[PDB]
């Protein structure tokens, strides 16, 4: 029978009020013999009716893939409400039920520190700027770099690491031309997390 | 029927001549009816005879577990030789073969940088010292901290992260009581990797007035 996978919104979508967070229910292996899928959606066990189900679409293993998308309210997600997808198909013994919610646990505020390049490194032609983010919980987070209001996207960020106190830390490494650094340009690490005021902080770094 | 799991040596063990790297071939779900198990070991397809095999040990699920350990030459592992464990048992249709070797790819030398605490952290009680290791390949690496001739307990290291140029980086975070940092104590990040001279390099950090 078919399989169902339920996916959360993007952290940045739940944290920025301008954005629209979505929960996504994906049904795979819908065979031709029975192509019809019914989605029932529930928030905290109360059924809701505003999900939008997409035109089911045929895959190369020649079976079907069906997707329903439910817009969530930012504060519902952040307040820990549970989102249940129920998938009904002729070919199932019983309907499939998947439930998802925000990672549980007492929130803890990220501490954000920018670290300049090592001396050592001032001899190649690029330098590494570092954004250390530590002490946060849960691990859902968004970390971005910019300069003069523009995204600097030539960076890589480690996954969150569980630290000895049960909080998480990570490191974002931004690589820039050494000339940009030596000439005094200002670079900024932006962090978005539920435990921050306005879900947002920015820390800047320059020579 | 029985199942076989073949485990590699730890990276540090292959990089330090004083340590003993081993490949471990583990057989589980050996029956009471057919308890005999034979190991044959091959290095690049050439049979070798010096493995040390343990007596079978019964588990709480009434099956046996049997382990054979092959000591490997550091340089054989680092030169990419293939280690094959072949397991024979009368309950099996044919012997089970498993093969393992070091991760492949052109080695690249890690660059190691220590990063002092942010000033923002100095009013916190504990400060975080950073050891950034970048540009290395393959991802097998060991990173350790010490001070004053003893290891430091209180550090965590990120997994290797694939960078935009195809190499890996990571960072190691050592948390210390702020007094010890202000004290002037020297802390040292040691990195062990196949592409380092002597498979080892160390960088140190202490408060700069
Ligand atoms: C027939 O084919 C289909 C499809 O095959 C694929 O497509 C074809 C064309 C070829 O390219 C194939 O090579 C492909 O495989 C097969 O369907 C697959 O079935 C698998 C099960 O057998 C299933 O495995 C499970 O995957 C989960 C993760 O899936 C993620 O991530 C992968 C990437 O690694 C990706 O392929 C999936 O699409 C899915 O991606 C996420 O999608 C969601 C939904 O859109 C995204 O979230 C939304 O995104 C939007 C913006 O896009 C917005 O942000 C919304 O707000 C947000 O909600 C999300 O961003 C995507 N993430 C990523 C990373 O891409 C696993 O988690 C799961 O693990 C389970 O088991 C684990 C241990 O085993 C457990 O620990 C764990 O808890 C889980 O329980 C499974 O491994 C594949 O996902 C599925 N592929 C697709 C495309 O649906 C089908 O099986 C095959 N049939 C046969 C008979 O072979
Ligand atoms: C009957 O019982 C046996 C025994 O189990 C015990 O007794 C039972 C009754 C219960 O009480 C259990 O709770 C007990 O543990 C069962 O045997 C198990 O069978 C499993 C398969 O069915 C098998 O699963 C596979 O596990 C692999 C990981 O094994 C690691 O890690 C686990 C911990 O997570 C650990 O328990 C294992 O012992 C093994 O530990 C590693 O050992 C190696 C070798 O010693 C270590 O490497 C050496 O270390 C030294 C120094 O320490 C030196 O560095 C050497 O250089 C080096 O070689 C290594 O450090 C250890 N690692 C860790 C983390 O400790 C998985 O990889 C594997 O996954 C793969 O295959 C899967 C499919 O099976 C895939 O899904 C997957 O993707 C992978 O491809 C399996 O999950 C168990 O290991 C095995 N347990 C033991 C103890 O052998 C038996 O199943 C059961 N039968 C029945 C019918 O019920």
């Amino acid at each position: 029978g078919p399989s169902v996978f339920l996916f959360p919104p993007k952290p940045k979508d739940t944290l920025m009020i301008s954005r629209t967070p979505e929960v996504t229910c994906v049904v795979v292996d819908v065979s031709h013999e029975d192509p019809e899928v019914k989605f029932n959606w529930y928030v905290d066990g109360v059924e809701v009716h505003n999900a939008k189900t997409k035109p089911r679409e045929e895959q190369y293993n020649s079976t079907y893939r069906v997707v329903s998308v439910l817009t969530v309210l930012h504060q519902d997600w952040l307040n820990g409400k549970e989102y249940k997808c129920k998938v009904s198909n002729k070919a199932l013994p019983a309907p499939i039920e998947k439930t998802i919610s925000k990672a549980k646990g007492q929130p803890r505020e990220p501490q954000v520190y920018t670290l300049p390049p090592s001396r050592d490194e001032l001899t190649k032609n690029q330098v590494s700027l570092w954004c250390l983010v530590e002490g946060f919980y849960p691990s859902d987070i968004a970390v971005e770099w910019e300069s003069n209001g523009q995204p600097e996207n030539n960076y890589k960020t480690t996954p969150p690491v569980l630290d000895s106190d049960g909080s998480f830390f990570l490191y974002s490494k931004l690589t820039v031309d050494k000339s940009r650094w030596q000439q005094g340009n200002v670079f900024s690490c932006s962090v978005m997390h539920e435990a921050l005021h306005n879900h947002y902080t920015q820390k800047s770094l320059s020579l």
